[PDB]
């Protein structure tokens, strides 16, 4: 993959939640409830989408819209508080 360890020869690794800190996935703004909000304010609703297309729940944070719950590795690594976390 390219996930390797820094301080190899300490045991154990473990990607585990609560490790990729600053990496919680932004929320998706809802492209289909804006631009309905621009020809409905010429003739901005700005929100995620916290919902699949298929029903499935995208994993908002509940009292952090803009967030999903998802974290991944590349932020919290990229976009991440060095020296702090992954």
């Amino acid at each position: 993959l390219g996930i390797r360890k820094r301080l190899p020869f300490q045991e154990g690794f473990q990607i585990m939640y609560e490790d990729l800190e600053g990496g919680n996935i932004p929320a998706l703004l809802d492209v289909a409830k804006y631009e309905a909000s621009i020809q409905k304010a010429k003739e901005l609703v700005i929100e995620p989408v916290a919902k699949d297309s298929k029903n499935r729940s995208y994993n908002l944070l509940p009292n952090d819209q803009n967030n999903t719950a998802y974290r991944s590795w590349f932020l919290a690594y990229n976009y991440g508080d060095p020296k702090k976390g992954v």
